[PDB]
């Protein structure tokens, strides 16, 4: 039985080469990146995911430099990088081996989907809720995902605890430095780079989370555009045609549409749709960006009452993840918001 072992950097340790074994190789992903693979390593029998990807000799890969930095209990985390040659002989590819997780939200929710279903409402509060959690430790770095969709958050079913994945597209955000447009995937790119924003903010990510939570209470994408021009249509159809200052806000440059009204928010949603996670999704889908909740806002939130209460329990009996643990650093951009955040009973 083959056993692979390479000279790997630990993630977040010293630069200090060491050998690390693994086996029981196997592909589990792809995509214009490369390929992913699990393995198992010999060492604690652990699993873990190996991301390998090309790369260009010009320049540092970024997604590297963004990953040593993380350490979160709500983003997969880089345990070693190596390198090893590959496919297209005389290149060289970069090898990420980070924590290995089981489902995604994304076929968490198809599962439910293809059975005429939605997910049961405390799933989407504690997915959500991890999603900001990762969102306001990112961006008190400066860092924008610039990739937020159901595909890139994994999960642990058993434990409902969530990792956001694939820094890919990640970038440090300089205001004054500008950023190119076409990114996101399309059914959750904000309408300010739908605009060809190219000074946005972090608030992009925001509106991808908007996106998910809205496909979570509807067992579908709620803005299915088949272009950019098209998706600015399905948006349009929701929130109603942009106001003049709205457009400023986005991109103070770019038009007259057909003038339509704003959709109901309570009828875009099925009947019995918790109000309370109706009014998040509105301040999270908003045009201007800057009107947006920030992720640590988001996380207090009526919709995550219920994740506070001392009783809680996930529905297979077992007790809620990390949920409290906020450090200095992720309460940064707001400190009084820790009086709502942490409950009394998790002080203690
Ligand atoms: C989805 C995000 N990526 C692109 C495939 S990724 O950055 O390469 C990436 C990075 C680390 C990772 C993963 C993916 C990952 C994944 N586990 C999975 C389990 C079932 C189906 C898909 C995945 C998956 N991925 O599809 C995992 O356990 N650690």
């Amino acid at each position: 039985s083959k056993v692979t072992t390479v000279v790997a950097t630990p993630g977040q340790g010293p630069d200090r080469p060491q050998e690390v074994s693994y086996t029981d190789t196997k592909v589990i992903g792809n995509g214009s990146f490369g390929v992913v693979y699990q393995a198992k390593l010999c060492d604690s029998g652990e699993l873990v995911a190996i991301k390998k990807v090309l790369q260009d000799k010009r320049f540092k890969n970024r997604e590297l430099q963004i990953m040593r930095k993380l350490d979160h209990c709500n983003i997969v985390r880089l345990r070693y990088f190596f390198y090893s040659s590959g496919e297209k002989k005389d290149e060289v590819y970069l090898n990420l081996v980070l924590d290995y997780v089981p489902e995604t939200v994304y076929r968490v929710a198809r599962h439910y989907s293809r059975a005429k279903q939605t997910l049961p409402v405390i799933y989407v509060k504690l997915y959500m809720y991890q999603l900001f959690r990762s969102l306001a430790y990112i961006h008190s770095f400066g860092i924008c995902h610039r990739d937020i969709k159901p595909q890139n958050l994994l999960l642990d079913p058993d434990t409902a605890v969530l990792k956001l994945c694939d820094f890919g597209s990640a970038k440090q955000l300089v205001r004054g430095e500008p950023n190119v447009s076409y990114i996101c995937s399309r059914y959750y790119r904000a309408p300010e780079l739908i605009f060809g924003a190219t000074d946005y903010t972090s608030s992009i990510d925001v509106w991808s989370a908007g996106c998910v939570l809205a496909e979570l209470l509807l067992g579908q994408p709620i803005f299915p555009g088949d272009s950019g021009v098209d998706q600015l249509v399905e948006i349009i159809k929701v929130l109603g045609t942009p106001t003049r200052e709205q457009i400023r806000e986005m991109n103070p440059n770019y038009f007259k549409f057909p003038q339509i009204k704003a959709h109901p928010w309570t009828k875009v949603f099925r009947p019995r749709t918790p109000p309370e996670a109706i009014a998040l999704c509105s301040r999270l889908l908003e045009y201007t960006p800057t009107a947006r909740l920030t992720p640590l806002e988001a996380c207090a939130h009526s919709f995550f009452d219920e994740l506070r209460d001392p009783n809680v329990k996930l529905p297979n009996g077992r007790d809620t993840p990390a949920l409290f643990n906020f450090t200095t650093q992720e309460l940064s951009s707001n400190p009084p918001l820790a009086t709502i955040l942490i409950p009394p009973h998790a002080r203690i």
